[PDB]
């Protein structure tokens, strides 16, 4: 069964796509906001609700990250049966997954967002979890880091342990194919983030091989933006960047 | 069925244990002047071949980052059976095994010496295998990378492809694990490497909480250098290491 404000989210639309990704232990409805606003300047809108996720933290346990890669690819054909020009965005893991995409398939995408992308946790103890025989099977979740209030994220309240290795691959692989990123790029990051270090935004700042890159650091918002105060800029500024680059209805 | 001279290395000695982890798509031969270097100084060794090597890469092809891990504990524990005083030393992926289980064990270690530590490979192409929906099985291998003339590792003709990940998440892991290896550390990087970047080494002297930690440039050999000119200078460096670093070393 799947978990209620959690299901997945497809908008048919124009030639044009959004491939828009959640984040670990996560579901869309992170997500929802932002998957919502592009379906409504017509869009057609792919929201992927990631194996293992929005069901069962024992159910995302066995889930592997060639589960959600896969989960990626069969959401790029979905949309490249409508369109012939398609952008992706994510957040967080989601966001290492686009930037995973955009490298994966050099040509595919005409731009792509990363949010707040999970390329590098920098967290000893999280590493220490990945492959270690004695750990028990669930530990506290990372999710609701917002500042506005009793604003809440449909996240998972565990982590569950053999996952963990999964979130680190996509962030490392994510890293490693930054060069080959050629698109343009609107890299979007946190000014203060408690889960992943705001030092990603300009790691991949730096490394991508686009030469139409802009990195916008958010100012009302830790992590989980798209749920924030400062997500509307978001949408509006995504918006902005699909017209610039498409040229097509806009 | 296990390729000739790819078996491991378990050799028994004194309470003093030195693990020693080949590399990815390796075998053990590849270290064995290492071990049988080792066994001799007296110590209790272990060796092991890591789950998938050794035989076929259809079998490597189905292994995992888990079963390497859990391979280099069994082994860790074989050691325990009969140690007190415990070192770690491997190549390559070996290397970054070497760093991982320092950094996951903080305190079961006295020492350890990677060499050509992989933890970073640094390459968009390999990158570009490890989810590849449309990629081939097989790719040609990376083996035997050495600067001394007419030496050849016995390492798997080809690379399989979905094992490519897994060599990845290691070095992954191992990297975000450096701030809590403590130990004493006898880093081992080539200057000439075609495999691994050689500045990896630079990127773990900078990278461990460690305060005993000193950063040792092979300027006579490649990435395999368990074998290539330096084999000889590295044994004896690695002893020096071990020998000061136990005191329950006593040698004639
Ligand atoms: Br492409
Ligand atoms: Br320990």
């Amino acid at each position: 069964q799947v978990l209620p404000g959690a299901e997945p989210l497809y908008s048919v639309g124009s030639r044009i796509g959004v491939l828009v990704s959640h984040g670990f232990t996560g579901s869309p409805q992170s997500m929802r906001f932002l998957a919502e606003g592009f379906a409504r300047a017509g869009y057609t809108v792919a929201t992927p609700r990631l194996t293992g996720h929005g069901t069962t933290p024992a159910e995302m346990a066995a889930s592997t990250a060639s589960d959600w890669t896969a989960d990626i690819v069969a959401a790029m054909r979905w949309l490249e049966e409508r369109c012939d020009v398609l952008f992706m965005t994510g957040l967080s893991m989601g966001g290492a997954l686009t930037v995973w995409a955009a490298g994966q398939f050099p040509e595919r995408f005409a731009g792509i967002m990363p949010i707040n992308a999970a390329l590098r946790m920098e967290s000893p103890d999280l590493a220490a979890l990945a492959f270690n025989p004695d750990a028990p099977a669930e530990l506290p979740g990372i999710g609701s880091d917002i500042k506005a209030e009793g604003v809440k994220e449909l996240a998972y309240p565990v982590t569950p342990v053999p996952a963990i290795k999964h979130l680190i691959t996509i962030g490392a692989v994510a890293e490693m194919l930054l060069p080959r990123v050629k698109c343009p790029a609107l890299i979007i990051q946190s000014r203060e983030d408690h889960v992943v270090p705001p030092h990603n935004g300009e790691l991949i700042y730096n490394g991508i091989g686009s030469t139409e890159k802009e990195l916008l650091w958010l100012e009302n918002s830790y992590h989980v933006a798209t749920l924030d105060n400062d997500k509307e800029l978001i949408l509006e500024r995504s918006l902005a960047f699909i017209r610039k680059h498409s040229k097509l209805a806009a």
